[PDB]
This record gives structure tokens, sequence and C-alpha cells, in this order.
């Protein structure tokens, strides 16, 4: 039960991150959703209703991020809940990887979870207490050919999460990483029907998990049921792989 | 909320193995916890009270298992989720380790989550569902000086639910185990200040972790909220250790 | 180089093990590979030469073990470097595991790395100077549908190994384990042609990993140049697991 | 040995670059190590004499990455073995961390490697033969308070190498990753006996490690004894921690 909670879902638009942020709102979360665009916000808006609102955020960008955050102080109040789902992907062998597609991954895949866990450390702090949780991803700990830049920032967001755990432990404070396998989202329906058995013949549970099932881990990591949960990371891949 | 659901807790006389106990039957499943001694399944009846019975079990023994799966079936039913988390510990360097502590161990730690889980197989994947968790230890990842033979069957536990987790996946079976770190329990609440300080300096927390947050950790991979989880190893250490 | 240095090999016979001995022995040490017939333990004096002497070995007999190392001390003298490879398979669906076919391999596999590391021990502090190698397996990480037992051994072993790294590290000792993948032996060379290449499938490498890969591992860790690297384990796999 | 192999080694002044550059060198490979400053081109060309030359080079400057290549393939050839080890740290507590300091951390520790691996990879296809070693570091895997930066990039590049040893392993490159633990270096030489003695307290081995070590882990892994390793990372910690 997140009654009084405050939490912040970057990149809350559609699949795992509309997801947790309806299942934090529907147990009792106020919850601030946020979309790259004025039309993404609102439609998070809309879905949300009375349980939180939307806001358009950007989180390479240090002036949308204080900006968003000041709203929301202003609002409602201090986040107490920060969960990391924005992300991108951009594929290629290394090889025809460009420079730009290198950067960008990293800036937004990997430098915003150092910006939006710093600009909201000071007052969980102070309260002694907060959950950060970022969305990694299986990718993260095997690799895979023709993502090394997706997996060098999956990565590494885990290598922060584990140095910024050990920081704020004894304040209350947990940092955490749920590590999705495949997902049924946008960037698996519009894969072949080819590409799709592909994928299943590397998940022992033989079918792809849902937004929701990912939805669940965060929550329970976000509770006070998981205050001894710190630096960790939750798998939630089918079996996929085990670590 | 595992609503018709029977459970099958081995070794809940006390702390870990008894918070589970009350946990899967405060939420609704009906639970048979399990002792070594005729006095400790009265001891857990009386505790379960109407959600559950105390048997009397012997995880080393094939009759014993038998036996008491048994008297379940008779009872109450199919046993649809198992927690192991009978175990021992006979600590000692290895120079000075005997064989029986290695073999005890072993047998009671190590060989027990296969005999159990061979012995509920069964019927879960028949009901084409089930859910198998075993309670290791951070000294299992870890290791650790002078429990050589605990960190043997900790480890292998793992190993052990990696295979099985990849054998009964496809039938909506998941193996998961949760490894704690310290947790606060008869041996540490007798210890002297000291002692206790030179524990508490190895968890960033600063603290030792609940039975009852042990007991949140196994509910929450014992739901339908995690269904997608399998083959993984949940550490609750308060970030003694983070992999 | 070796030169000096006594080292015995279990399991001697043939591939992995052979390899181990004939590296070993070409490096300068004198190598005592073991099998468990009288005939195998003269083939492996036959191959080693001059450079060392088979000897008929059980690692589950307690009696064979000392026997053993008896007429080491004897014949040659103090063990400086074991390595553990004696080691079997008894794979089974958990559902079709024999209880003989589960504790064998556990006895074999794990146990076995029990009884003679702690066999070797104490000549090692003495001298404040040893090393210990296992060879576990990729299956002990990431667990193999059919193998729960084989498993469990090989991902026990490194927990032990772990433990038993803590005591000694301080004693000049360290203890390690080399994990191979699919390597070209009589279990590959004996299966269909499909079935090898579905092994293959699972290797970026797209190839078998060669006894002699296994081999050069064990010597580099077995080295004086690797004094630092204890608790360790190295894949050697050929990229079809990666941690 | 490496008898006419060529090698690249990053930031090879002093300690482990120096040692690794030195080691290559010693085994027969002709070695271009590299510093920031025409002096310690000029200091690396001094000590690799006859054996190899030393380059200015800026790991983050693409202009630099190019040059530097250019007068390697004009007086030496095309790069078989590539060793980074250029990396800085710019420690602090996640609220004191200036946004350069976690920008040139990345910049520097971790896209050097994205820049530099793309920048040797089609020659080393081409020869269908090559290798990859990037420094890492323990604080990678169990990350540090005060260095999330730092750790970051250190696990940010482990999930990088993972995933280009995909997509190169069958063309007979591998790519690796060692990671060191306390290393003796000039800033630990000149600690205080207190400050050494709390490190020392963290490591079974009771000792700083050596540079000459790290050295020897390298070459291990860049020679052909290490053709079946690839996607993996070798822990040189002294037991301080395991995996
Ligand atoms: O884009 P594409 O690659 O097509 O990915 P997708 O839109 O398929 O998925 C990326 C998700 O991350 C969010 N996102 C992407 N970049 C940022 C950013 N800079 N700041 C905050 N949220 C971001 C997106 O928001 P949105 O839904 O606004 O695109 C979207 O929800
Ligand atoms: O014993 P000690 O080392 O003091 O540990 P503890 O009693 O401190 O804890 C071990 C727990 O495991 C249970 N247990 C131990 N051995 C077995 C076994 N062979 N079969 C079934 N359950 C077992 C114990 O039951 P119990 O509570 O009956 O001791 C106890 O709940
Ligand atoms: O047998 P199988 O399953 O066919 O395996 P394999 O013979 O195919 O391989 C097992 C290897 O382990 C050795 N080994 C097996 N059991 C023991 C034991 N108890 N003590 C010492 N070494 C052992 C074997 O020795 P050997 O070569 O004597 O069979 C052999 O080298
Ligand atoms: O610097 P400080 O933090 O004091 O670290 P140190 O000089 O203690 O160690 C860092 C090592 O990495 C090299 N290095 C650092 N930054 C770069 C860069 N941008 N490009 C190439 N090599 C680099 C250094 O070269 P150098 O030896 O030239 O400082 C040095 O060998």
């Amino acid at each position: 039960n997140f009654e009084g909670k405050i939490a912040l879902v970057t990149g809350a638009s559609r699949g795992i991150g509309r997801a947790i942020a309806e299942t934090l709102a529907a147990r009792g979360a106020k919850v601030i959703g946020t979309a790259t665009s004025e039309n993404g916000a609102q439609a998070i808006s809309d879905y949300l209703g009375a349980n939180g609102k939307g806001l358009m955020l950007n989180v390479t960008d240090p002036a949308s991020i204080e900006s968003v955050l000041e709203k929301i102080r202003a609002e409602f109040g201090e986040v107490d809940i920060l969960v990391n789902n924005a992300g991108i992907t951009r594929d290629n062998l290394l090889m025809r990887m460009k420079d730009e597609e290198w950067n960008d991954i990293i800036e937004t895949n990997l430098s915003s979870v150092f910006r939006l866990s710093k600009a909201v450390m000071r007052a969980m702090m102070k309260k002694r207490h907060g959950r950060i949780i970022t969305i990694g991803s299986v990718v993260g700990t095997m690799g895979n050919g023709g993502q090394a830049n997706f997996a060098a920032a999956k990565a590494g967001l885990i290598g922060f999460s584990k140095s910024l755990a050990r920081e704020v432990a004894s304040r209350g404070i947990t940092v955490n990483v749920v590590a999705p396998g495949f997902i049924e989202t946008d960037m698996t329906r519009a894969l072949s029907d080819d590409q799709r058995a592909g994928i299943l013949a590397q998940v022992p549970a033989g079918r792809l998990g849902g937004a929701q099932e990912i939805a669940n881990a965060v929550a329970f990591l976000a509770s006070d049921e998981a205050a001894y949960i710190t630096g960790e990371t939750l798998h939630v891949n089918g079996g996929m792989y085990m670590v």
C-alpha cells in the first residue's frame, strides 16, 4: 500500500512504463508519469486521472529535469519513489554503429539514471526513506550482438545503483534494478512472425513476459515489504537467463 | 492472496520458517509447517490454527518424506507451493571439519532440496502450475571462512534450481531462491554487543534483517505476480553483497 | 615453469584430465595422474613416463584417498598443486532421476572436492604456498535441463572453493575453478551429428573448445603468475555463457 | 609469445599500463604504449626501446584516435592486440558529484572502449584473429560508495565487451575484461600505514596486488592459449570479491 507516497515514473507512455504508473496508482500512490511531448504527457494524465498527472520531460536535458521536479514539488510534493524507465535503442553491429547512436544511448539510458537519482536524493535522505528503481534489461547481463551500446548502459546502471545503494543504505533508501527479459510491447509486436519464434526459443517459459509482470516486481521493490533489498538486481525473464 | 493454494513449509518452527508459514497463511493459503519433533509439529499446529497443520518431517529420511506428503494429500490435497527452509549449520575451518559435519550439511541442506522438489513435482506438472522456493544464503554466493560445507550446499541448491527451472518452466512452474543476509534470530539476539557490531559493520543498511522481510520476498515469489520469475535468486541482505 | 612442484591430477585418463597432466608435466612438474583401475593407472604412467606416475584412486573412498597420498609422499613428496578433475554424469529429468544417480553425482563430483582438498591442505599451509583447482562446468552456472544433479555439484564446488579460499588466502594458497563449456571429448564424439549441431548453435565461437585449451587455463592458474587470483571462477566456453 | 603480433596499450605510462606494455614486449610483441603528453610518449618509447614506441593519444578525441592508429599502421602495421587501460577517477558522493565529473569518467572510462574497439575491429576481422582486453575493476562488480561514476563505467565496459564478443566470436576474436582489486600504485604507496591497513583488511590475501600480476593475466588472455575465452571477466583481486 503506497498511501501518501509520491512516485515519479519516467517514460510512462506505454507498456512497462504505463503498467508501472497504473499499478503504483492502483495501490494508493500519487503518480507522475512522463513523456517527451505535451501530447504524451496529456495522455498519461488522462489514464491516471485523479491519481496523478502527466508531465513532459527529457531525461537528457538538465533544465527539463529540474523544471519537471519543481512542478512536482509545487503540485504534489517531494518524490518518494523514483522509477527510471525512460530509455531507447539504437541497435547496430559495432562496425556500423554511429557515434550519435552510442552517445544517445549512453546519455538517455545511463546518464539519465545519474541525473534523476541525484535530483531526488536530498529529499529522500532528509525523510530518511526512499525508493529508486531502474528498469534494466537481461541484455545488460548477458550482452547481445548488435546492442553493444544498449548493453553498456544497462550493465552500467547496475554498477551505478550498487554504488549509490552503498551511500544511502543506512539512510533508509534502497536502490535496485529490475531486469526484464523479452516483454510484449511495440518493439516485439513489430517483429516478423519468425523473429518472434526465434525469441521464444530462448525462453524456457515459452512465452513473452507481460508489461504488468514487470510492474508487479517494481511495486514489490517499491513497497515497505522490500526494505532489506538494496543494490540488488531482480531478473524477470522467464528463465531466459539465470544468474 | 493464495486462496485455495496449499503450501508446505519445511522447518517452520521459528524465525524465517515460521514467518513464512504465518505470512502464507495470513494471505489465504492452507499451510503445512514441519518440525523434527512431535512437539514442534504441535506448536506449529497451534500457531497456524485452522489455517494449517504441523507435521513431523525429516528431510533426509525418504520414508518420512513419503509419509508426510501422504498425510497432506489425505487431509488437504496436492502441494502447490513448496518452501524448502529446513537446514542446519556445522561450522568449522576445513582442517577441523568432521566427515559427519560435511555429510550432514549436504544431506540436510542440499539433498533435501532434491528429495522434496522431486516429491511434489508430478502433481504440479499436472496442474500446469506450481511454486518451488528454497531459502538459500548470501554465504552460498560469497562463501565464508569456516562454512565451506554450508556454502557448498547453498551454492549447490541454486545450481539445482536453475536446472529444474529449465525442465518445468513451460509447465507453469517456477523454481527460485531467496538468499537472506544476516537475519535476526535467537543465535544473534544472544550475542554480545561487540559481536553484533562486527556483523552490523558488514551490512550497509546498518541492522540485521527481519525474519518477516524474508517471508515477504517468498510470498511475492510464491504469488501469481511472479509467474515470469524462475531460475532466479533474490538477495535480501541489506546490501551486504550485491550481484 | 613448475620445476620442483608436485601436482596431483585426479581422473587424468583422457581429455581434459590428460591434457592437464601432460601440460603440467611438459612445464616441469612431477605429475601424478589417477584412474579407477590398475589398467588406467598404468596407461597414465606410460604417457607421463619419467615425468610422473599413474595411481589408482577412488575419490569417494576415504581409504583410497589417504592410501594414494601416502604413496605420493613416499615416492615424490608433498602435493603442491591439486587439480580436481575426477567427475561423472548421471543425466535424467528430475522426474526420472534415481536416488543413486543423485547420491553418486554428489559424492563423486562435490564431496570429492572436500575430501581431497582437505587431504592436501596441511602440507600446503606449512609451506605457505599451494594451488587447488577444480574443473567445474558452465552448467554449474547456468544450470541445464536433465542435469539437476550435475549442476548442483558444479555450483556447489564453487561455493566450497570460495569459502576455502577465504580460509587459506593469507597462507599463500589459492583455490579457484575453471569452468569449461562444451569440450570435444568422448561424451561429445558419441553424440549424433544433430546433437553436435545443436551444441554449436549455443556457442558464439562456433566450435567446441579443446581439452588442451582447458589445460592452458589450469596451468596459468597453477603458476606463480596467478598468485593474486583466488576464489575466482575462470569460464572457458567460447562465449556460450558470459558472467 | 606474440612473435609478429602488434599490441596497442592505452595509458601505458606507469603501473598496470606499463607492466602490460613491458610484459607483452618481453614476450615478443611490438608494443605501442600511449600517454596524454609528448613527454609520456617519449618516456614510454625510452623504456620500450626497440620493442615499441610511445605515442600521444586522447581516448576521448576521435581525431587523436584516428591519428594515432594512422601512425601505427604506417610504422608497424595493423593492431592485433588492443589493451584498453586508459582511465581516470573523479571520486565523490553522489550529492557532491559534478556533472563534469560524471561526464569525464564516462567519456574516458566507458566511451573510450567503444571508440578504440571499433577503430581496430575491421583489420582484426579480416585477419580472422584478434584480442581486445579492457582493464576493468572490482568496483564495477561490487560498486563502491563515492565512486558511482567509476563503477558505472567499469560495469558498463563489461556489458559492452559481452555484446561485442558475441558479434565477433566466430571470427576468431576474443573480447575480455581483467578486473583488478586493490593494486599497489603511487596513490597507495603514499598512504599512511593506517589507511593501508584499512584496505588490507578487505583483502583475504593480506596485501595489495602487483601491477605485474595484472599484466600476467592480460598476457594470458592475449595469447593463443586463451582462444576459447571470450565475453569473460577475469577477477584478479586476492579474494577481495568472489563471483
